[PDB]
């Protein structure tokens, strides 16, 4: 099967093979698959096709890789390569030492431990990180269709860290499951209800992870179902803003969940706007809840 990014057309044969005797388990780092840490030396992140799989588990892996190896941009993870040669098979990615980020500001928020762990300007470069790579998918023609918290990842936990997107696998059942898998929550009306999906499908969802990142790891619409949350928007319902989450940020997100698509920002705009954020004292000086 071949794959087509920004107008070319790649195959397994362009994938590059790494050596498995060049590859080297070190540790396990944590539904379908596993993920290592391992050495090339070279550190890397191993992600695993269990060898009890179907012939679709097969193609969904390899589509997967060919995926991320063809994404040039800092703000999405590197694939150093495959080792698909070899069972069980390996893609072999840049290693995301903070780890995922909703754990990742579940786990630092501020706390009389940590009284000054995470600050609003943190928040707001964790923001610019995902909302550039989120540009660059847009720019070119890239629908990613599940941008949220837990798809995201950190190379470090502390104060140089840089988000990225990490998770494609939604976008890769798309581009070849189940109604209760859905990332509802995540969704603007017209994705749900017609199945349609634009850049500015990417633009909501981006909105509702801003919201995860100023409510600090929260859950998006807490004690709302799924259906909840579906009949909720489509009636014009939308999330309150986080707990002492700056107007400025707020407005961002309410703008990227415009019910019609044509009246959401692109991420052009969203950039600029998280900059000007950045910019302002008051936004910035704004302490963040500490958690007891």
């Amino acid at each position: 099967p071949n794959y087509c990014f920004a107008g070319k057309t790649s195959s397994i044969s362009d994938l590059k093979e790494v050596p498995r005797k060049n590859i080297t388990l070190i540790r396990g780092l944590g539904a379908f698959g596993e993920v290592y840490e391992g050495q090339v030396p070279l550190q890397v992140a191993v992600k695993t096709l269990p060898e009890v799989c179907s012939e679709q588990d097969e193609l969904d892996f390899l589509m997967e890789a060919l995926i991320i190896s063809k994404f040039n941009h800092q703000n999405i993870v590197r694939c150093i390569g495959v080792s698909l040669q070899s069972l069980p098979r390996f893609i072999l990615l840049e290693l995301m030492a903070g780890g995922d980020l909703k754990s990742f500001l579940r786990e630092t928020r501020p706390r009389p431990s940590q009284p000054s762990s995470l600050a609003m300007l943190d928040l707001l470069h964790v923001a610019r990180d995902i909302a550039c790579g989120c540009q660059y998918l847009e720019e070119n023609h890239f629908i990613h269709r599940d941008i949220a918290a837990r798809n995201c990842l950190l190379t470090c936990p502390g104060p140089g860290r840089v988000a990225k997107i990490a998770d494609f696998g939604m976008a890769r059942d798309i581009y070849r499951g189940g109604c209760a898998m859905l990332p509802v929550k995540w969704m603007p009306p017209e994705a749900f209800m017609e199945g349609i999906f634009t850049s500015k499908t990417d633009t909501w969802s981006f909105g509702v992870l801003l919201w995860e990142i100023f409510s600090l790891g929260y859950m998006p619409y807490p004690s709302k179902s799924n259906q909840e949350v579906l009949e909720f928007v489509t009636s014009g319902g939308r999330m309150d803003p986080p707990k002492n989450c700056p107007g400025p940020v707020y407005r961002i997100m309410t703008q990227c969940w415009q019910h019609q698509p044509e009246d959401r920002p692109n991420f052009a705009i969203i950039l600029e706007r998280i900059e000007y954020c950045t910019q302002d004292p008051d936004v910035i000086n704004t302490a963040l809840p500490i958690e007891y």
